[PDB]
């Protein structure tokens, strides 16, 4: 666009979005076996 | 990047890296104190 190509920007954004779900997944199951959940 | 502006990509990426660390910090302190804190 002005300096760096959108190529690196996109790949970086998408990936960062994926890891957020991964790191969150660990917490979900972790707490799932600690404090019971109410349905 | 053939539709939406490149701006949203950059902001989303940088923001994703910031929150990623925060997600990890919550687990660290959570396990550091084990039991929740009240009052």
């Amino acid at each position: 666009g002005h300096s760096l190509p959108f190529k690196v920007v996109v790949i970086s954004a998408i990936l960062a979005l994926v890891v957020l779900t991964i790191i969150s997944l660990i917490i979900l199951i972790m707490l799932w076996q600690k404090k019971p959940r109410y349905e």
